C-alpha cells in the first residue's frame, strides 16, 4: 500500500514511476486518488465548520430562554445540523474506501537504483562468480550473458539436462505423480531426497550461525496476511485457497513471516528482527500450463528455506545487501557459478522497492536460471499489515521496513547441484559441505 | 471396498463382522446387495438372450423374403427386443450404481483376533515397554492403564505439559499463530524447529537402512486417491479441498504412497514394495474446535515420516508385525517409556483388518497418547485403488494387500520428549541417538 502522503507530495513522481513499471492503465488513478482526497478533506472541513454551528445555535437557545425564546426555528436548525453531519460523515467514509481502493492496488515507489525496462532480458548483470562448465555448443550465448565477465570451461560432452539426471539416477517418478495429481506435481526418490532435506539443514544452519531465529510457520493462513504480502492479482495467479474456509496455501514462508506480527507496533530496541523459516511453498503456476524445462524447475509444490527482516527504514538497504549475500555464500559452499543480477522496473514486481536476483548456470541448459531472490519492501507490506515500531514509548510509531530473500529452495538448488556436478556417465558428485548432511559423496546412476 | 464375490459366497461371514463392529445399521446392505446383485445378474442374462434372439430372427426374417416373408410379425418383434435391451441395459446401470454405492462404504474384515469394543477403552493392551516417570498425583492412572506391568518411579514434583514447556523453552509461538490462521495452527521457534527436522531424518535413516526406498510425494491429491485411501467419511471430518479444483492436502503420506501405483499390475518378483515416506499432513479434526491438550498434539498441520507396504497376501501379516516393531524400536532409542495396544472394533476405523498403536506414556498430562499407528488393510484400499500383481504373465492378477504405519509424527514425538525428558527446572535433555542431527544435548529455559 501507497502511502497517501507520498502521493500527495508528487503526483508526477508516482506517475512517472508508474510508467516505468509499465502500469500506465493506473496513472490516470494518481489524479483520481488526489481529488477524492481533496473532497475527503473539503467535506471534514465542513463538519467542523457544522459541529461549531451546532455549538451557537446552542449557547442561542439558551440566551434566548430567559428572553421570549422563540426557539421553536432554532431547534429546527438544530436537528438538520445532526442530519448533514452524519450524511458528510458517512460520505466521507466511503470517499476513503474509494481512495484505500487504488493505494492498495499500487506498486511500491521503486528506488532509484534500478535500471529501467521492459522485462527479464532488461534485467542487468551487477556481478559473477565460478568456473562455469560449458558445452562447446553454447559458447556464445554464454558469452553473451557472462559479458565475458565469468571465468569458464569448456566441455568436451554434451551437459544433459536435470530431468533425464534425475532419471538415471533413480531420483524421481514423474509419470506417477501425473496420476495422482497432474502435472507439474511430483515424487521426488531415494538420495534426491536426502538431497533435499540436507539442503534445508545446511541452509537453515548458516542463518542461524549468523543470527536468525528459525522458525517452522502455519503452511495456511488468513486471506489479509496474503493480500497484506502481494498484490491482489496473485490470488488469481499463484495462491490456492481452501474451500469453505478463510484459509490460504502459503507460496513462500515469507507470508506467514509477514504475518506474523500484523497488527503490532515493535520496540525499536529488538530491531533488526531477523528470520530464517522453513515450509513447503505451493503455486498454481497459473501463467503457464508447461513452458520448457519439464521437471522439477516450476513446480506445484517445492521446500524453501526463507530469510525474512524487519528493519529501521534506516537500515533496509544495507540488509537488502546483506541477505542477497548470505544467500550467494552458500551457493559458492556448494560450488555452483552464478551471476547475480538487478531486477529492472518491468520486471520488478509491486511489492519491492528493489530487487537482486541469483540466476545460477546451468550447464546442461545452456543458460542462467533464477535460483533465488532478494526484496527489499521497505514499508510496502508494514503499511498493509501495520507494523509500526517506537524508540520512545511517547511518540509517535513509524513504520518498519520488511525485506525477504530465499536461502535455498531446493527444487532449483538442486537442479543447479545436479547439472552443475554431473560427470558423462550420469553420476553426479555432491559438494563437500554437504556431505555432513548426506552421508554419500555423490550419486551414482542405476542399472 | 468389499468384494462382490465374498458378500455372495458367505453373507453371513460379513453380516457377523459388521455387527461384531457393531455397524449395526449396515448390516441390512448385505441382504440389499445380494438382492440387487440377482437382478443385476439376471438381467445380465436376460440381454445376452435377447441379443442372440435377435440374430436368430436377423437371419429368419431375411429367409422368409425368398418366401412367403409375412415378416410384418417378425419386424413387430425384432422391434420390441431391442426396446428391451435398452430398458434392461438402463436398469443393469442403474442397479451397478446402487451395488458399488454399498460396495464401497462397507468396514474392511477384520481379522478374527481384533477385539470387540465399543471405543478406545477397550483397546487392548499387550506389551509395555521402558520405565516412565510418573507424578504422585497420577498415581491411579498410571497403574490403571500400566495395569501394574509396567517399571515406574514416582516424582515428588508435577511434571509439565508440553505446551508450557514450549513456552519455557521458547520453541513455539501459538498467539500469532491463531492471529495469521486461526486455532490450532503453530510456529514453532528455535531448537524446536531442528528438533522437528532431526526427527524426519531420524525416522528415514531408520527406514532406510532397513531397505525402504524414500519419498517425497504430492502433498495435493486428485480426489480418487483420496476414495481410494479411506471411507468417505473422512472428506467431511478430515480432508481440505482446495477450491476449484480436483485437488485435495494430504493428510498423511500413506495417501500419495497407496495412489503411487493405482491402476497397475505389479510383477510379484517385486513384492514387498517398501516405501517410506516423508511430508507435511494437515487435517480439519473436525469432531473438535477445542477439547484438552492445547499444544501440538492435535493440530491442523505436522510433519510426519510413514511407512508403506505393498506386499504378497500371504506376506501382510508378518510386515504388520515387523512395522509396528520398526516404530517401536525408533521410540526405544528416542527412549519414551510406552505400551502398544492392539485396537479393538469400535476404534478400529473403516479401511484396517487389524491395527497397533503405540501410546506414549505422558509425564505433564499423566497418561499413555497415540503417538503411532500400524495397520494392515489386506486388499480393501487394492480393490479400490485397482492395485494387483502377478507372478506370470500367464496367470489371473490378484490383489495385493496394504500396510501403512508411522514411522515418527513430529509432533507427538515432540511432546513425548518434551513431557518424558523435562527436569525440575524444565530444560529438556535429548535423546543421545539424536545428537548427530541437533548438535545440541538439551535445551534450556530463556528469560
Ligand atoms: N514454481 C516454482 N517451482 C520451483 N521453485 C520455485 C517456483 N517458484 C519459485 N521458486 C523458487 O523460489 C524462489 C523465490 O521465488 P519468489 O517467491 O517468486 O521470489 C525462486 O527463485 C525459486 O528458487
Ligand atoms: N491432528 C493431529 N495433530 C498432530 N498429530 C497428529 C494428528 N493426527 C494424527 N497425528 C499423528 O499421526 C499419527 C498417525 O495418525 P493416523 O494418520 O490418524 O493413523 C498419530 O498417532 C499421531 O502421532
Amino acid at each position: 500500500m501507497l502511502d497517501i502522503k507520498l502521493i500527495r507530495e508528487n503526483p508526477e513522481l508516482v506517475k512517472n514511476d508508474l510508467i516505468k513499471r509499465g502500469e500506465l492503465e493506473k496513472v490516470k488513478w494518481v489524479d483520481e486518488i488526489l481529488k477524492l482526497d481533496t473532497e475527503w478533506r473539503t467535506k471534514l472541513k465542513e463538519i467542523n465548520r457544522l459541529r461549531h454551528e451546532r455549538n451557537k445555535i446552542a449557547v442561542e437557545i439558551g440566551k434566548r430562554r430567559k428572553k421570549g425564546e422563540p426557539v421553536d426555528e432554532l431547534l429546527a436548525k438544530s436537528r438538520e445540523i445532526v442530519k448533514r453531519i452524519g450524511e458528510l460523515e458517512n460520505e466521507v467514509e466511503e470517499l476513503k474506501k474509494k481512495i484505500d481502493y487504488y493505494l492498495w492496488r499500487l506498486p511500491n515507489i521503486t528506488h532509484p537504483s534500478v535500471p529501467v525496462g521492459k522485462d527479464e532480458n532488461d534485467n542487468v548483470p551487477i556481478r559473477f562468480w565460478g568456473k562455469a562448465r560449458v558445452w562447446k555448443g553454447h559458447l556464445e550465448r554464454f558469452l553473451e550473458q557472462s559479458q565475458g565477465k565469468m571465468e569458464y570451461e569448456i566441455l568436451e560432452w554434451k551437459p544433459k539436462l536435470h530431468v533425464d539426471l534425475l532419471e538415471i539416477l533413480g531420483g524421481a517418478d514423474f509419470a506417477r505423480a501425473a496420476k495422482v495429481s497432474g502435472s507439474r506435481f511430483y515424487y521426488l526418490l531415494n538420495e534426491i531426497v536426502i538431497l533435499d532435506l540436507a539442503l534445508i539443514r545446511f541452509a537453515l544452519d548458516r542463518l542461524i550461525e549468523k543470527g536468525f531465529t528459525p522458525v517452522i510457520p502455519p503452511y495456511m493462513v488468513r486471506r489479509f496476511v496474503e493480500e497484506g504480502s502481494t498484490s491482489f492479482e496473485d490470488f488469481e495467479d499463484v495462491i490456492y485457497k481452501v474451500e469453505d474456509e478463510d484459509l490460504y496455501l502459503i507460496p513462500t514462508a515469507e507470508h506467514p513471516l509477514a504475518g506474523m506480527h500484523a497488527n503490532e507496533i515493535l520496540d525499536g530496541k529488538d530491531l533488526p528482527l531477523l528470520y530464517v523459516g522453513v515450509s513447503p511453498c505451493f503455486r498454481k503456476e497459473a501463467g503457464t500450463a508447461g513452458k520448457d524445462t519439464k521437471g522439477i524447475f516450476r513446480v506445484h509444490q517445492f521446500h524453501k528455506v526463507e530469510q525474512f527482516v524487519y528493519s529501521r527504514p534506516e537500515e533496509s538497504w544495507e540488509w537488502h545487501e546483506k541477505i542477497i549475500r548470505n544467500a550467494e555464500e552458500l551457493f559458492q559452499e556448494l560450488e555452483i557459478p552464478y551471476r547475480v543480477v538487478n531486477i529492472c522496473t518491468g520486471d520488478l514486481g509491486y511489492v519491492a522497492a528493489k530487487k537482486y536476483d541469483i540466476e545460477a548456470w546451468m550447464p546442461g541448459q545452456g543458460k542462467f536460471r533464477e535460483v533465488v531472490s532478494a526484496s527489499n519492501c521497505t514499508d510496502w507490506q508494514a503499511r498493509r499489515l501495520n507494523i509500526r515500531f517506537r524508540d520512545r514509548t511517547d511518540e509517535k510509531p513509524r513504520y518498519v521496513h520488511t525485506l525477504n530473500s530465499t536461502a535455498i529452495a531446493t527444487s532449483r538448488a538442486i537442479v543447479a547441484i545436479l547439472e552443475n556436478h554431473q560427470e558423462e556417465d550420469g553420476t553426479v558428485r555432491i559438494p563437500k559441505v554437504l556431505w555432513k548432511y548426506t552421508g554419500f559423496k555423490e550419486i551414482v546412476p542405476v542399472e
